[PDB]
């Protein structure tokens, strides 16, 4: 009566938005990283009544569908119809919502998940649902994929769950900081990303390395204008105790860098001095987790 | 200042709903008629301000976007955004809206020809809007590109303007009448619809006339189980004045039938003296018209 999912937050370096009229068909090019903090759904599934009851909670508090619209569209799809009882899924998040962190993703990947365990169907299809349940609401394009991938991903080839190709690079004794402000909040960097974008990724694929996927980041937050000066101002300063550049979360207002423990400590220093927000997490290698909640 | 557009209602035979997730590949395939009574379209149009608005009304009274959805679809993406001033769309329908005459059809594309003349733009972008307004608001699949086909039209090759087939049959002396009596309001019907939708396709394409239509029309209304009782004992009665047996407006609690003037008038006399509701209207041979209001 009582499955968990772990979906892990999910970082986009850089982008290239490929939309598509066709769900699975739609998705994007980039790279990414996955954390070992993120979101926790839990389904809980009773039987009984004359009635088919479905609700939904974001950290401890029911939600109207509404601001849940997605997890709903996932739990219309795979709680039966003809299904009388009640179905309740508790969703818990690391990080807060509209930062960055593709929580819209973690609630329609761990409803996914937990709901086709309980009643029935596979990975595959609950992932393109997730996926399809995120590009119909506007809610992300590579984070499921991302998700689904771990480590650090890298979308070569657009679409979602099943359609499209993603890669992951070998990286050593690497962890995430993160500096999350707050939420983001033209046409020209409509042009900028499909060109920057695009040629970061050539560039990764030339050198498979997370050290360059973050100097490649770096100037394409950049040379694309995404980069507030309020970040790139905190970013001069980070980047003077960290061997690798830091960068821009795509799509919020805040940066992450991959770091090594001992300079973790120096930028945690320099951060909380400058009245800063910070979170450490381990780069999440593993692959989603769902299964009875057994502790 | 003053555009008009004018659309006729469309009344579909028998179908076959091709559903995709690709607007334009997105359609049906069946046969239909149009009819001289349809939906009027007004575009007024003044430059001023400094901000824009767009106000839709129906039969005279303004409606809220939420009601008007479609025709806002469609103005928020064919009046600029940079534009200043006042738009104004009154729309004036012939029919009851749900009665399966396709008014949304109507003013979907009565509503993207005014303004695509008005702001500029071509037939082909403004009917693809219209028919792409449609379908993302489950409007319909086949009345935009069935109303710019015109007369007695057959979609062969499913799809939106541009991308698919329809074919026009010809046909002599013939008027539409239509017993309007309200909305229509399983997985079987799809399976049936599926099936007995092509069948009466195939054979219409045998023999390219209205009378077997008709006749191909009622046989899938009843095949199908679409046909409702009260409909089918109404049929029965109206079948024994005309030569061609009438059949359901599809989606819709209605009949209509090819008639001529002669049997018309016993339509007529039998109709109402059922307490039946009754219209004829004139099979619309042309195209959609549009321009300068002037009479
Ligand atoms: N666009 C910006 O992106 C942010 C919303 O996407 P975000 O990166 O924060 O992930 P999310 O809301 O947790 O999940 P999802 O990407 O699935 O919608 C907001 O700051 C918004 O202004
Ligand atoms: N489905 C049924 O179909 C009807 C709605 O479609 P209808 O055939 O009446 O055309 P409409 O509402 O005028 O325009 P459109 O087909 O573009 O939505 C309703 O009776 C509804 O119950
Ligand atoms: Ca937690
Ligand atoms: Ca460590
Ligand atoms: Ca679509
Ligand atoms: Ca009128
Ligand atoms: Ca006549
Ligand atoms: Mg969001
Ligand atoms: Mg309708
Ligand atoms: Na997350
Ligand atoms: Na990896
Ligand atoms: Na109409
Ligand atoms: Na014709």
């Amino acid at each position: 009566m009582l499955i968990r999912a772990f979906i892990p937050a999910h970082i986009t370096a850089f982008f290239v938005p490929v939309f598509h009229e066709e769900p699975l068909k739609a998705g994007s090019l980039g790279a990414g990283v996955n954390l070992s903090k993120g979101t926790n759904v839990f389904a809980s599934i009773e039987t009984g009544t004359l009635e088919r009851h479905i609700h939904v909670a974001f950290n401890g508090e029911p939600v109207k569908r509404e601001e849940a619209e997605i997890t709903y569209y996932v739990a219309e799809k795979l709680v039966p119809k003809d299904f009388l009882g009640e179905v309740e899924v508790w969703q818990y998040f690391d990080f807060p919502n509209g930062y960055g962190f593709g929580n819209s993703a973690g609630g329609a990947l761990g409803t996914a998940l937990a709901l086709s365990y309980a009643f029935g169907g596979t990975w595959l299809r609950a992932a393109q649902l997730a996926h399809e349940a995120e590009v119909k609401h506007k809610g992300g394009l590579g984070d499921v994929i991302g998700q689904l991938a771990g480590g650090i991903e890298v979308r070569i080839k657009p679409g979602g769950p099943g359609i499209g190709v993603t890669d992951n690079l070998f990286f050593e004794d690497y962890k995430v900081l993160v500096v999350p402000l707050g939420r983001l909040s033209d046409g020209d960097v409509v042009k900028a990303i499909e060109v920057e974008g695009r040629k970061a990724l050539e560039e990764l694929l030339k050198e498979p390395k997370p050290e360059r996927m973050m100097v490649l980041a770096r100037n394409f937050a950049e040379k694309t204008g995404l980069l507030p000066g309020e970040l790139s101002e905190i970013a001069r300063e980070l980047d003077k105790v960290l061997k690798n550049p830091s960068s821009m979360i795509m799509l919020g207002k805040g940066l992450f860098a991959l770091v090594r423990d001992e300079e973790a400590e120096k930028a945690k220093q320099l951060l909380s001095d400058m009245n800063l927000p910070y979170d450490i997490a381990e780069i999440y290698t593993e692959r989603p987790k769902v299964g009875r909640w057994v502790g």
